[PDB]
């Protein structure tokens, strides 16, 4: 957990213009968060970063979850393998507002990261997921209470998100 760089929003929320991939190889945390849907079908966005980093490995892992304890519901989560990135990969499913799901669910999607005392996270519900981002870290530091380590990869999303905060 050798977080450093970071702006420092609040007392436990902190942000950074970075690739979670490469952060998780940098910093090497207890726990790095997944952008998970209820199958846990990792195609796309943060989800497709992380298990193409383990060569499919947590691909595998969440086939093998999932035919065991079926999908996960929107603003849920479970705790598997972190593989070679973390030592655990906590997969939390925000609502996807591009296929009409509820923000209300953004809260209790956050509510998870509260069950770990550090984590290496995105923003949940961003990029593809379709949510405001600067909504997403308002709820996230209004949710959180535990050490929120973000990653931004854009840095031009970075700079609205820090403005929201300093301006
Ligand atoms: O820049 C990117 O492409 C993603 C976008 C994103 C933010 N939250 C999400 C939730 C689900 C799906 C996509 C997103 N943001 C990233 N931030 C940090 N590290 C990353 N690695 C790859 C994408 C990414």
């Amino acid at each position: 957990n050798s977080f450093s760089g970071y702006l420092k929003l609040t007392d436990n929320v902190y942000i950074k213009n970075a690739d979670i991939v490469e952060e998780a190889k940098k910093v090497k945390p207890t726990v790095v968060v997944n952008a998970a849907n209820v199958y846990l079908k990792h195609g796309g966005g943060v989800a497709g970063a992380l298990n193409k980093a383990t060569n499919n490995a947590m691909q595998v892992e969440s086939d093998d979850y999932i035919a065991t304890n079926g999908p996960l519901k929107v603003g849920g989560s479970c705790v598997l393998s972190g593989h070679n990135l973390a030592k655990h990969c906590l997969h939390v499913v925000g609502p996807n507002v591009n296929k009409g799901e509820d923000i209300q669910l953004l809260k209790s999607a956050y509510e998870n990261f509260n069950q770990h005392e550090v984590l290496l996270a995105p923003l949940l519900s961003a990029g593809i997921f379709g949510a405001d981002p600067i909504h997403s870290l308002r709820v996230c530091v209004d949710t959180v209470r535990t050490n929120v380590y973000l990653a931004v990869f854009d840095k031009n999303l970075y700079d609205k998100l820090v403005s929201s905060f300093l301006e």
